[PDB]
C-alpha cells in the first residue's frame, strides 16, 4: 500500500510563541512542507494555545493545498471549532495543561459514550475522525465500536525505548496491534516520537496508512531548512515501504 | 574596528526542551553559525534553565571555535558558574522582574554596589563584562562607574515600534545613547528584537561594536537553514556599515 | 540614502487565475520575497479582480511580515476596502478595467477635489498615500498639493525607450522630476517596466526611496525560482547605489 | 511499460502575454524542461493566441531537442499549420476559454467524419495523432474508428473531485477506460489537471504511456524554478510506475 | 564609468559542430548568460561558419533579451547580413590577409577605404560599429579617421604573457592605447584571451566600456556550469572597476 | 548484472584545443566525473591528436582513480603507446572513415590477422581489449575468434534513427547482437551517440556491461556543469537497468 | 535485511592533530554525518591517541544522536574507558604486532582467554562487541566461542584487488566467510578500505549488517563537503540492496 | 592595493598519506582552489615528504592553471629541485633545529652567506624568492641585503595570541614590520595560522601583497567542500582590503 506523510508544524509555532513576534509563521512552513513531500499538514490546537493558535488554524484552512489534520482534545470547545473549520481530518487526543506533550493514548474504553457523540458530530460536518490510542487490543476494539474510521497508534514508547530489546518489543506490539485494527476495518496511522533513525521500522508495517511526524522534522529543519528536512523524511519512508 | 555578529542560540534549545529530546543540539548550531558569519556565540543560562542548560554551557565551552558570550542574571550562583566557565564575554541581564526597569533594561543605577561586585568578580576571572541597559543617560553613567567595559543597548523598543515615526524616534534615542556611552569610555553593543528588516539602521550606528541577535535568525533558520540565516544577517550588517 | 525594494506579486495570481486552481498562491510568494530582499510587498486589487483577489488582500494583510503596499484605482469601492484593510501604504493609480497594465500617469491636477478627499480619508486611517504619476512638475505639485506624502514616478516610458537617445532623455526626465518632487518634501519611489537590465540607472537616482518591481521578477522566477529572482534584483539595486 | 512526461509550457506564455514583453520566453523553458525530466514539450496554439503564439511554435520547432506535441483545435487553419510545422505528435482538443464541443473532452463519436479526415491528413504528414477525450466507452470506440493511434484521457474530473470517495470513483473510471482503450489497439495518455498530489494514482495506471502536465509544474516553478519543478514531477511519476 | 560584460558563445557552437548534432544549443547558452551577468551576447559569424551558423544568428536575433554584437569579416556578404539582422553592435574582425602579423588586429590603416564604407553603411543602418584592432597608434588613429565609434583592443598578447614583466609591458601598452583612443573621441572595448585570473587589470582601465569574453567562460562552464561561470566573471569585473 | 558508466572526456579537450590554452583541462574533468557516477574514464588518442593529446594520456594514467579505457586505431605507434601506458582497457576503433579499416565499426572480419596480433600484443601487456564494431553477425564472431575479451556495439545508427520505426529496428538489431555476443562468451559494451533521451532503451538490454558516453554528457555540462551531467546520466542508466 | 552505514570520523582528527588547532572538530563531523545517512558514528581511540583523543570520546558520547561504536585495542586501559563511556558498540582491533595476523585482522584464535575476558567484561557493561577479523574459517570460530555477538570482516584485501579476477576472488572469499559467520549465529559487519567504487559488491552481501567506512568518505569530503560525501556512500549501499 | 590569496594544499596530502591511498589527490584540490579564489597554489616539499611528495610537485607543475609557490628548506637537494621545477615562486623556510629561530621563522641574519647564494641561484633560474621570517627588524634588514625580493611574515604568534591585548600587540608588530620591510623595498606576504576569524586584521595591512593560508581552509573544506572554503576566505580578504 501507499505510505503518506503528515507534517505536524506545531513546533514552528512553539518557536514563534517564545516571543510575541509573528515569525516564524506556520503558514509559510505549510507551503514548504506541502511542496517537499508532505501529503497533509497536521496542527494540534491546544486549549492553552501553547503553540498553534486559532489564528493559525483559521488561515491554514484557507491556504493549505493539501488536507488539514486537526489534532485536538475531546472537549465542547474543540468540537465546536472543528465543526466550523471543517478540516479533512480530525485526530482526537488526550490533553492536559501541564503536560510536555501528548502522553499515553486516548481512553476510548472507559469513555465510550463521550467518543461516540464526538465521532458522530464531526462526521456530520464531513470530517474523517482518527483516534489516537496506544497499541492496546482493548482500545482498538473500542475505536471501531464508537464509529471512528481511523486510529493513530502512539509510537512514543517505541521511540523512547532505552535498549534494543525493549524497542523490538514495542515494535512487535505496534505491528500486531496494527494488524488487528485492520481486521476490524480500521484504517491505521502512527505518530509521535518518530525520528530520522527509527522511522523505517514503523514505515515497514504494511497496515500503516500515514505517519504524522512533527518534532523531529522541525528539529532537523532549524539546521538544514524545512524543505530538505521534509524531503529527507519522505524519502526514508518510501524506501522502507518499497 | 568594524561590526561583529554574535549569534544567540537559546531558541535552538527552546525547540529541543519543548519535547523530551536531545535534538536539535545547540552544540551543532554553534558550529554552523561560527562558520556562516558569526564572530561569537551567545547563550543565556536562565535560573529556570528554560532553554540553555548547564550541560549546554559546559560542552559549548569546549567546542566553540570563537568567543563565548554568557548571558546571565546577577546572582551568586551565576557569578560562580561564570568564573568556573571563564567565558570570553559575559552579559548581565534581569530575570523575571528581578531587577529590571520599565523598558526592560538592567537597573544598574539603583544597584551600583551589587553591580560593582559582579563586574569585579568577573573581570578578575578574565571575563569582559557587558551590562544590558536601556538607552538612558543615567543608566549609562552608572555602567561606566561600576567598571563595566561594555554595555548592550536594549533595542526591543525600537524593534517593537508600531509606526515609522515611533521607529525613527527610538532609533535616534539609541544613536544618542551610543555616542554618550562612547564619550564615557564604554564600548557599545546592541541586539534583542533585531530582524532582517530593521537591523541595518542599527548596524549603521558608528559606535556599535557587536550585535547579538538570536530569535530572528533561528526564526529564519527553520525555513532556510541556519547557514543561510546567519550568512544573510551578517551580509546585511556589513552592507550597512560599509 | 537607503534604497528599498517593493515586490509586486500580482503576476503570481495571474498564473493562478489562469485556472480555477488555488496555486500558485500569492501568500507563498510573499514569504519567499520578504525573506529574499523584499522590503515590502505590493499587490494591485483591480476592479475586475483579474489577478489579485479580495481573499488575497485579506490574507496577505495578516501574513505579510513587512509593510503592505495596496495599489488601487480611486473609487468609493477601493477607498472603503483600503480603509478596513489598513495597509501601511496605498498607491493610487489610473485603471481602465480592460487595460493590459497601468497606462501610467494618474491625473492628479485634473482631479484635484477627488484626490484631495481620497488622500485625507486614507491618511485618517493611518495609511501613507502614494500617487502614481508621470515625471511632470505640474502633476507632482498637484500631488503634494492634495496631501499625498509619497509619489511613484512612472518608469514605463524609460523602460520602453526604443533608442539610446530616447532612453537617456527619459532617464534625465525621471531624475530631474525626482529632484523636483524632493524639494517639495515628497518621498519618491519609481516603478513599472524595470528589469534586470535597466534598473541600475533608476537605482542610481539619489532621491529614489523605494522601487516597486513585479513582472520582470516573476518572469525571472519561473526560470530560477522566486528567491534568487528577488535576491538578484535587490543586489543590482544596491550595487547601483554603492 | 515506460512512463513518459510531456511538459506543457503554455502558461509560461501566459505570464509573458500579461505584458507586451518577450520574457519569460517559452523557448528558454523548453530547454530547461527537456533537461530536467521532460520527454517531450507540449504547446497549445489557441485560435485567439491567448498564450502560445505563432512565433513560439516556429522557433520551438527549430530549438526543441525532444519531440513537440502540438495541441490544437480541428480547424482548417490549425491542420494547415500542423502540416507546415510537422510536429512529432498532435493532440486534437475542443476550443479553449470555455470550449465549443460539448464537455471538456472532444466529441469524436459525434463528429466521426470531421475527425476521421483530420486524423488522415495529419497521419499523411508523418504526424502521430492523439484525441483528447473523456473516460467514456463510446468516445473511445470512436477514437479507434477514426484511426487515431493515440488518445489522451481527460483527468480534469479526477483532479477536481471534492471528496475522497468522488476522487476514487473518477480514478476507477479512468483505469477501466484506459484498459478498454488498449484492447482496441490504442495507446493511452492523460494529464490535464494533474498535480504533485494526484499524479501518482494516474501514473500507476499500467496502460498510461505519457502524462502531459503543464499548469501545476509552472505554478510550482514560479516558486522553485522550472528545473526542480519538472524533476520533481518526473520522479513522482517513475516512483508510481516501477 | 560602469563596465559591461559581453559574453561570446561561439565555443558553445564549436562543441556542437564537433558532432554536428543539435546540442549544445547557443540559443540556450544566451538565456543563461543574459540572466547571470551578461549585458550582451557576442557571436562571430565566420564566412566558413566553423562554429556559429546562419541559423544561430537568425534565431538568436529573435530570442535575445539583451543586445547582439555580431562579429564578422568586412565582406559584402557579411555587410548585407548585418544590415538585415540589424544587431545593436557589430565588431569587424580579420579573416584573411586583413590581419597584422601576430596580435592580428584588423588592418584598418592599410584598408582605410574599405573600413570607411563599412562603418558608413552599417551606421546608416543604426548599427554601432567596433573595429577589433591591436593596441597600435596608427591603427587607432585610422579607426577614428574612418569614422568608427568603437574600437576593441586585442588583449591576446597580454593574456598569453608568460612572465610578470612581459604581462606588465603588455598591460602598459593597452593602458596607453585606451587613453590615447579616448582622446580621439573613441569608445574602447577589450576582450579575447581574458581569463578569471587576468581580467581585473583590464577591467581596472578607466576607458574600458565593455569586455567581450568567451573562451575562458565556456571552459569554466564545462566544469561548474554556465550560470556560475558568467556570474563569477561579472563579479570579478565589477570588483576591479570598483 | 550491473551496468557501468564510462565517461569519454574527449570533448573537454576539443574545447581546450579550440584555443591554445591549457583549460579546460581533461585532468580536472576526470576527477569530477569519477566522483559523480563514472566507473571509468575514456579518451581516444587520435593519430592527428585532434583533442586528447599524449600529455593528456600520460597525466591521466597517473591521476585517474578509476580504470582508464584508451580508444585508439590499430597501428604500431598506438600499440606501442598502449603497451607502455598500460591502461586497464583498450578499445580499437577505425580512424578517418575513408579507408579499408572502416565501414561503420571496426572491420575485424576483413583484418583477422591484424586484429589477432593486436589482441595478443595488448593482452600480453595485461590489457583488456574491446573491439568497436557494428551489430553485425560476421564482425561479432570475428571479434571472439580474434580473442578480444569485450566488444563495443556501434549505437550510432540507433542514435541517428530519423523515425520511431527506424529506431525500433536498430534497437532490435542491437538487442539481438548483444545476446549473440554473450553466447560467444563475449562481454558487450556500447556507446557513441547516446543521449539523455535514448540511453534507457540501451541500458535496458541485459547483456550490456558498460556504456561509454562522451559528447552528450559534455554538451549537457556546458549548461549544468559536469558533476550534474554525469550524475544525471548514471541515474537514468540505473533506472532502466536495476 | 536492512543495511546500515557506520561513519568513522578518525581522519577528521587526523587533519586537526596535524596542528595544535581545535578544528576540524570531530564533534561537528558527527552531527553532519548523522544527518546525511550515518546510522552510527565510529571513532578509534588509539593507545597513542594519534587522531581521536580522550576528550573527543568524552564529548562525542554526550553529543551523538545515534549510537557510538568505539574501536580500541584489547587492554586494561581501554576496557576501563569503554566501561566508563558505555558506547552502544565496541569493536576490538589490533594495534600491536603480537595482536595482529599476517592479513591484518585481530588474532582472536591466538588469544582466546584474553578475548573471552574482554567480551564478557564489555557485555556486562551493556556493550555489544564486535571483533575485527580476517575472512578466516578459524578466527570466525574463535569469535563465536569467545562470546562476541558481532564480527567485522577485514575487507582490506578486497579493496586492494585490481583485476576483475582478483576482485572476484577476494569478494567470493568475503562472501563465503559472511555466510559461514551467520551459520554460527554471528552478526557480520565490514568496512576498512571500502570506496565509492567497490562498496556495492560488499553491500550486496546478504549477511552484511553494517558497513563501517571512514577514510574514503573523509577523502571525498575535502572535495565535496561531508554531507554529500556521506549521502553518496549511503545511496550507493542502499542501491546495492535492491 | 590588490590582495592575493595563495592556497596551501599540503593537508590534502596529509589526509591522503594517512592511508597511503591515491585520494584525496592534491591535483584535484588545486583545480578547485584556482577556480574558487586562489591566485596561486602553495605546496611545501618537506625533506621527509610528510605530505606533499615529489610526484605531487611533478604533476602539479604540469596541471596548475595559475602559478606555483614551492615552500622548502635551503638544501642542495631542494635548490636543485627548485631549479628543475621552475616554480613561479619559492618560499624558503626552516626545517632543522639549527635553522629555526625562537619565534619560528627562518634565520637569515645568522646564515647570510647561505641565503645570499640560495637567492642568487633561484633568481638565475627565473624564480621569485620569498623569505619566511618573524616580525623582526634584524631579520628584515638581512632579507633586503641578501637580495630576496619577497618576505613572508610569520603570523603564527599573532594567531596563537592568548588574550585580546596580546593579539593586538602581535598585530602591531607585524603591521610595523610590514611597513618597515616596504621601506626597504621588500614586497611583503604573510600567512600561517590565519583563520576565518583572524585574517581580516592581517589582510587590512596595506603592505600585504599575498596571504598564503592552508590548514584553516582545508579544515573548513572537510565540512563544506573546498570550493566554498576557498571562496569564503577570498571574500573575507577582499572585504578587509576594500
Ligand atoms: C502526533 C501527536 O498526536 C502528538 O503525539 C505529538 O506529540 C504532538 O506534539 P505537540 O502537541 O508538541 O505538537
Ligand atoms: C533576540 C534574542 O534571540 C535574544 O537575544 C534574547 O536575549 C533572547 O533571550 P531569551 O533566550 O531569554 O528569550
Ligand atoms: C508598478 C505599478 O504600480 C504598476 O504600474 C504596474 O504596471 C502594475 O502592473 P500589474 O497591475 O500588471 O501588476
Ligand atoms: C494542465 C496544463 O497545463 C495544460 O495541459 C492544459 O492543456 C492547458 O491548456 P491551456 O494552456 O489552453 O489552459
Ligand atoms: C575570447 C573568445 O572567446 C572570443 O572572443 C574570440 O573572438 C573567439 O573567436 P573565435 O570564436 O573565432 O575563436
Ligand atoms: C560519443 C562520444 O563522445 C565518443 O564516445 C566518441 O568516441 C567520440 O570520438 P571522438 O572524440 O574521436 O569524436
Amino acid at each position: 500500500a501507499e505510505l503518506l506523510l503528515g507534517v505536524n508544524i506545531d513546533h514552528i509555532a512553539t518557536l514563534r510563541n517564545a516571543r510575541g513576534t509573528a515569525y516564524p509563521d506556520p503558514v509559510q512552513a505549510a507551503f514548504i512542507a506541502e511542496q517537499a513531500g508532505a501529503d497533509g499538514i497536521t496542527v494540534h490546537l491546544r486549549e492553552d494555545r501553547r503553540h498553534i493558535t486559532d489564528r493559525d488554524v483559521r488561515i491554514l484552512r484557507q491556504t493549505l493545498d493539501t488536507r488539514m489534520n486537526l489534532e485536538m482534545a475531546v472537549t465542547e470547545e474543540m468540537l465546536a471549532i472543528a465543526v466550523e473549520t471543517k478540516p479533512h481530518f480530525c485526530c482526537l487526543v488526550p490533553e492536559k495543561r501541564q503536560e510536555v506533550t501528548t502522553e499515553g493514548g486516548l481512553d476510548v474504553a472507559g469513555q465510550r459514550d463521550k467518543m461516540r457523540d464526538a465521532c458522530k458530530r464531526l462526521a456530520d460536518a464531513g470530517i474523517q475522525v482518527s483516534l489516537f490510542i496506544d497499541a492496546d487490543e482493548e482500545q482498538i476494539k473500542a475505536a471501531a465500536e464508537v464509529g471512528a474510521p481511523f486510529i493513530e497508534i502512539h509510537t512514543g514508547c517505541y521511540a523512547d525505548a532505552k535498549t534494543d530489546a525493549e524497542q523490538a518489543q514495542e515494535l512487535a506490539r505496534i505491528a500486531k496491534a496494527a494488524t488487528f485494527a485492520a481486521s476490524l476495518g480500521l484504517k491505521v496511522n502512527a505518530g509521535h516520537g518518530l525520528t530520522y533513525h527509527n522511522v523505517k521500522a514503523i514505515a515497514a508495517i504494511p497496515e500503516m496508512h500515514e505517519l504524522n511526524i512533527g518534532h523531529a522534522i522541525i528539529g532537523r529543519a532549524v539546521m538544514t531548512g524545512l524543505k530538505d528536512a521534509v524531503a529527507e523524511m519522505k524519502r526514508l519512508m518510501l524506501e522502507a515501504r518499497g
